[PDB]
């Protein structure tokens, strides 16, 4: 925690020989609740974690600025760049993979809010040179190109602006979010949200509609537990289909145009933020209630609105689909969309590479519906349920994590053997509620797990460590085998320490 | 080669101990001239290759039918299943990936067919069964997976409905493009229909607007040469970077063509390789609007090199001081859209890695090698060729301008599909491209053959100069299937046996 900000001064110390200015640190993060729904635009429950990038840095005085990266992990060579004289951006190319481009993002999009707000400072000249030492401990899975690009965006702005000057988190997330773009990725912003809005002891309720928004909820007081979370890496990498995510994204579009078809309605086009280029199912939700229920507003995310509707959604999923549960071929998915094959075809099966006989509509709506649900149910519990022993709230949350983890593996198919071994060892021997995390196949998942001295945190990560990593893995050194497991509460977003 | 067919019937007999009913075949295929301009809707120029899959088939009466599916590599293990007796269709599963998942989808997509023309005869009642030798010497890159699904939904038709009745090759066609989305495989139907269409001689102007459809088109008769392709793998296994950003890149161009000619992208009303308006949709829209023909391209070769030019045109007027690419910030200006439209329309669902998006470059590639077809097909069909060199030469130079544009435009090239061009075009080549998905995959290299041609200079270069120095320990077996050479083929056919 605090040991690892003087290391990285003091490392920085070492390389460079001079006292640094400041430090910019931002944390890794994680998902809580709320697996594939956000691309339906649908809300997620994500905390920042106690893993993070520092970059400790000193800026400099040059004539031709230039900035000069180290990082703690030697396996990471030392950068240096000219930064243009001209004031234009920095060349970065992607079709590298290399350990400095996750700064040279932040360094970017920092440089574009500076030229907004200060033009005639920062059009037609360079930013300043700097030393900077980068050190990390955030693992696969823990966010790692989030927190370096917005650790980096922040040192920037700093460096540039001054320790008087203050960026808003909610500017920050704003030009962070951009940065997706350079990364290849795409969680819709959601990661820059979290590592900026963390705060300690608080989970993140992000919203997409009508804009990318970050709200932070805070756990219940417990009588005598910490609550705290276990992460655990299948090492199957997630990245790594046709019968995937594109079949996925195929799916909940076709099932939320079947239902519109079905309910008659029409699905609006998008007017603010999405998630999607297309209708999906949170607008087949507002334009369901819009018709049937009297001009019902769009749904703007309060809790209690939200669970009356996400069960309505529920219903309407078992009158519309329950009776297809063996899927949809491409004959019937036209049928329930009232086009021809033709039209199907040519809206649906173009773009991208697809594997599948039949489109399973009832699963694919029932996971979205009910996981979007289970968001709103973790925050009502988190707020105004009442728990009589600490107890009773692990196992109540983690009951809703196991209701997650079953409707993600069962009716999404987006676990995978690893995960369900890691849930299953974990769920025996410590945790209260276990389920995948993040793109699925593979990956990470998270644990509840009440930590301190009455606590289950070493009896879990014991189990998995005997159970799995030892068995499937046998080869893994130490450090490989520290990364895959870590521990954490929920932790302290983006921020500066002067030095 | 026709020994095929003998030595194909042999090891049936040696296999089932018993003579074959019928042999159905279907040839590989590879694209000469066309690469990413398919999903734009533009039309493409594939041929029927030398290399295919043969089924030789015994048909079964059983009481309880069987399939027995048996190949002529000895590492693809025989496989047996019965056919559901309640007449429902196999159980093709996505995720296991084994041979005998392209029978399956012919399997199925026959069965389909055969429902919609007989219910009573095959609706609640299993298929024939069969006892099948399957043999194919189709190399990566040469598209077994099509030509495999073709042979066996013909194999199945032909089992179940005897030996007078012929299914069109309309109809063939049809229903197996339909096996795209079992297979995983998005290439618009272009793969069946070339199965189906190819023909000795002759290349396919293959069109996906309105329709999917294939013209056959003959090569000039030459005086003392034969035209041949030499096709060379790079051995290098076909991204954010890639694939995902250039239908970013085109379909961006597209709208930000739109949006300077102030026009708006006509609605697809009958068969497309896109979702939204495309690159050929602007170039209607565009000539509904200033060129008073309200009607869109229906695929005329005359027409479309003036449209196609025209479009050229408007590239250069619109994009050409704007090489750099354009950053999201400018892309959503040129658009004329904020950047959270910008990114909500264009960056949404599918990751992407890219400083800026390159419009000057992927819209003039698609434009360009969409025309080089239809200079391709126009050069065909003349008949101004005083001697065999004009028509390999000029025919060649059509291949390396379209090799080119991939390179330098489209950048979809890779240093290995660059080395094996320049040494097959100082060695014999007149005209060297890639072809198929790009970085990585196949070349096609245009070389006469026969008593003087230049075949074996070609791939003697090739093995010399290139796989013997990138790939020093590829076997003898691998080196082999690493090049093969091909005239334009029949496509798929039965042998009565």
């Amino acid at each position: 925690f605090e040991q690892k900000h003087l290391a990285v001064v003091d490392a920085f110390f070492q390389t460079y020989h001079v006292k640094p200015d400041f430090i910019a640190r931002s944390p890794g993060r994680v998902n809580l609740i709320g697996e594939h729904i956000d691309y339906c635009d649908f809300s997620v429950l994500p905390l920042a974690i106690d893993v993070d990038m520092l970059c400790a840095v000193k800026i400099l005085d040059e004539k031709n600025p230039s900035i000069t990266l180290t990082n703690a992990d030697p396996k990471f060579a030392q950068r240096k760049f000219d930064l243009p004289l001209d004031g234009s951006y920095m060349a970065i190319d992607p079709s590298v993979s290399e350990w400095s481009n996750y700064f040279k993002c932040g360094l970017h999009v920092a440089h574009s809010y500076l030229k907004k707000i200060a033009p005639e400072r920062f059009n037609n000249t360079p930013l300043v040179g700097a030393q900077i030492f980068c050190q990390s401990d955030i693992p696969t899975g823990g966010g790692l190109s989030s927190a370096f690009t917005c650790a980096a965006a922040l040192a920037t702005i700093r460096a540039n602006m001054g320790k008087n000057f203050d960026i808003s988190k909610k500017d920050l997330t704003r030009i962070t979010a951009v940065a997706e773009h350079y990364v290849g990725v795409n969680n819709g912003g959601m990661d820059q949200a979290t590592s900026v809005y963390g705060e300690e002891d608080h989970a993140l309720y992000v919203e997409f509609r009508p804009k990318l928004k970050a709200t932070p909820f805070k756990f219940p007081q417990l009588k005598n537990h910490e609550i705290s979370f276990v992460i655990a890496n299948t090492l199957v990498k997630s990245n790594k289909a046709p019968t995937n995510y594109n079949l996925r994204v195929i799916e909940v579009t076709v099932a939320a145009n079947a239902l519109a078809t079905r309910y008659s309605v029409a699905l609006p086009s998008h007017k603010d933020n999405s998630n999607s280029e297309r209708g999906n199912l949170r607008d087949f939700m507002d334009a369901y209630y819009a018709r049937y229920e009297n001009q019902a507003q769009p749904w703007n995310g309060d809790i209690g609105t939200g669970i009356e509707r996400l069960l309505k959604m529920l219903q309407l999923v078992e009158e519309s689909f329950s009776r297809k549960k063996s899927g949809f071929t491409v004959h019937e998915a036209s049928t329930a969309l009232n086009c021809s094959r033709e039209e199907f075809t040519r809206d649906y099966l173009t773009t991208f590479p697809v594997r599948f006989q039949v489109l399973k509509l009832y699963q694919r709506a029932k996971h979205v519906y009910s996981e979007s649900l289970r968001v709103l149910k973790a925050l009502k519990m988190m707020t105004s349920a009442t728990f009589h022993t600490d107890e009773d709230f692990f196992t109540d949350f983690g009951r809703l994590m196991n209701e997650s983890q079953a409707s993600c593996d069962k009716l999404y198919e987006c676990s995978c053997i690893e995960t369900n071994q890691i849930c299953s060892i974990a769920l025996a021997n410590g945790s209260f509620g276990s389920r995948l995390t993040g793109a699925g196949w593979g990956g990470c998942t998270i644990h509840l797990v009440p930590s301190g001295a009455n606590g289950n945190v070493e009896q879990v990560r014991k189990a998995l460590i005997e159970k799995f990593y030892n068995v499937r893995y046998p080869d893994l050194t130490d450090e490989e085998l520290k990364d895959a497991i870590i521990v954490s509460k929920p932790a302290l977003g983006t921020c500066l320490y002067e030095q």
